[PDB]
């Protein structure tokens, strides 16, 4: 939200498949001036993004 938004919560939220838990991310990215491709929101080792984690975990044809 406004105060903090870690990488682990983001991966778990996009793996679970509920978009309502994505609330507050935009305010955090506007306040801290960080992008989703930054080194914090990647895997660090392979370069895996939150979008890749979202596409890997498909419940139906969509996520």
């Amino acid at each position: 939200d406004l105060n903090r938004f870690d990488r682990d919560r983001l991966f778990n939220v996009v793996a679970r498949g509920n978009p309502e838990d994505l609330a507050g991310l935009l305010e955090y990215l506007r306040r801290t001036s960080k992008y989703l491709t930054d080194s914090e929101y990647t895997e660090g080792s392979t370069g895996k993004t939150c979008l890749m984690k979202a596409v890997l975990n498909l419940q139906d044809g969509v996520n």
